[PDB]
C-alpha cells in the first residue's frame, strides 16, 4: 500500500530503523563522498520476506578505498537507512542506490549486525 503525510505518525524514523534491525546491533558508518573519486564499494538488490520490500547489502568493498580506508564499512551489511532515510518498504532498492549516487559530500549508511553467541570466530590481524 501506498500513504502520504508530513512528518511521521505510530512508527517514526526511529521505530522503522529499530524493526528492520530486529534487535541487532545498529552502525553509523559515515563515508565521506569524494570530488574525483566514488564510495568505492557497490550493493546488491534482494527482495526480503518482512514484506514487499528490498534488502540493499554493501557488496565489493574495495579494501583501500575511501570506504575503507576512510570508514570501517563492513562487507553484507544491511544498509537500514541512508542520509536520514530508511530503505523500508516505503523506498524500493533502486531509490536506495540514488541516494548514494547523489548524495555528494558526506554519506551515511545507517548497517546492522548480528551479535555473538557460543560462535567464537577466531580472527587476528595480519601484518606484511
Amino acid at each position: 500500500g501506498s500513504s502520504g503525510s508530513s512528518g511521521l505518525g505510530n512508527e517514526d524514523f526511529n521505530s522503522v530503523i529499530q524493526q528492520m534491525a530486529q534487535g541487532r546491533q545498529i552502525e553509523y558508518i559515515d563515508i565521506e563522498r569524494p570530488s574525483t573519486g566514488g564510495l568505492g564499494f557497490s550493493v546488491v538488490a534482494l527482495r526480503s520476506q518482512n514484506l514487499g520490500k528490498v534488502d540493499i547489502f554493501v557488496k565489493d568493498v574495495q579494501p583501500g578505498s575511501v570506504a575503507d580506508r576512510d570508514q570501517r564499512l563492513k562487507e553484507n551489511d544491511q544498509i537500514l537507512a541512508i542520509n536520514h532515510t530508511p530503505l523500508d518498504q516505503n523506498i524500493s532498492h533502486q531509490q536506495a542506490i540514488a541516494l548514494l549516487q547523489q548524495t555528494t559530500g558526506s554519506l551515511r549508511l545507517i548497517v546492522a549486525r548480528e551479535p555473538v553467541h557460543t560462535k567464537s570466530s577466531t580472527s587476528g590481524p595480519s601484518s606484511g
